[PDB]
């Protein structure tokens, strides 16, 4: 399928007139967020970085720290992240939920479980980079179980290429995982991480399918989204990442705002790591699976200049 984001390269785009106009909204007192906030959000992740850079050449004053001065609240970590490089986001996200004391298992399984070959391979690359330490040591260091196991074997982005489909090895796999969900997924863990972790996505649909008629429940029915298991919250990640990660964004977006709070560094996340790459295809899976638009439910579920941004980056 066609992935098309929300947020594109601004034409006419020119880093040292955004340079000023940042400059003139944060200088001496007061500050124009309202000003930020749209110049932000109609810039690319490139052209930001190219706006840091003329910044820094015109001014000799580092932008990320002014905005940080001068921004506070949900705004600033929502700034702040914007101007994240695309790049280095993933894994900035990553090192943040391994880093310290317990680990933020929701935010490994988020990226780890919906992140392609491709995406993991650059994480795993810029990881080490920026932090000296591979994601594997970390997750390993920081996990364990079955959890850490599947966590492992996602992360070494091997899994099978699409090609012929054999229906021999698809019925076995299909029978397979129907009697570890009829076990409640507590026995031969071995067996079902394999599958789930190194089959072809083309593979594990036809899994899904027959697995179903089988049994007359979808596989994720065998699994309560709500409750506890870091493994089973990761298998039900990865099967809906399978059948559609804008999909499967596009609900974890959907249970960040729904209920009495608002977790806002999800809300945060995906808002800001698929704005160039697939946040409009999740605005159309929002739709027609909550029957309500992702723009009414943020503007409904945030407030100030941080709601007016998000709006932004939502787009329509
Ligand atoms: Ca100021
Ligand atoms: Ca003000
Ligand atoms: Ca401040
Ligand atoms: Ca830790
Ligand atoms: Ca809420």
């Amino acid at each position: 399928q066609v992935l098309r984001g929300t947020v594109t390269d601004f034409p006419g785009f020119d880093e040292r007139a955004d340079a000023e106009t940042l400059r003139k909204a944060m200088k001496g007192l007061g500050t124009d967020e309202e000003s930020i906030l749209t110049l932000l959000t109609s810039r690319s992740n490139a052209q930001r970085q190219e706006i840091s850079a003329a910044f820094k050449t015109l001014f000799g004053r580092d932008l990320l720290d002014d905005l940080k001065s001068e921004l506070t609240g949900k705004f600033e970590k929502l700034i702040v992240a914007l101007m994240k490089p695309s790049r280095l986001y993933d894994a900035y996200e990553l090192k943040h939920a391994l880093k310290g004391a317990g680990t933020n298992e929701k935010v490994l399984t988020e990226i780890i479980a919906s992140r392609t070959p491709e995406e993991l391979r650059a994480i795993k690359q810029v990881y080490e980079e920026e932090y000296g330490s591979s994601l594997e040591d970390d997750v390993v260091g920081d996990t364990s179980g079955y959890y850490q196991r599947m966590l492992v074997v996602l992360l070494q982005a091997n899994r099978d290429p699409d090609a012929g489909i054999d229906e021999a090895q698809v019925e076995q796999d299909a029978q397979a995982l129907f009697q570890a969900g009829e076990l409640k997924w507590g026995t031969d863990e071995e067996k079902f991480i394999t599958i789930f972790g190194t089959r072809s996505v083309s593979h594990l649909r036809k899994v899904f399918d027959k697995y179903m008629t089988i049994s007359g429940f979808q596989i994720e029915e065998t699994i309560d989204r709500e409750t506890s298991g870091n493994l089973e919250q990761l298998l039900l990640a990865v099967v809906k990442s399978i059948r559609s990660i804008p999909a499967y964004l596009a609900e974890t977006l959907y249970y960040a705002m729904k209920g009495a709070g608002t977790d806002d560094h999800t809300l945060i996340r995906v808002m800001v790591s698929r704005s160039e790459i697939d946040l409009f295809n999740i605005r159309k899976e929002f739709r027609k699976n909550f029957a309500t638009s992702l723009y009414s439910m943020i503007k409904g579920d945030t407030s100030g200049d941080y709601k007016k941004a998000l709006l932004l980056l939502c787009g329509e």
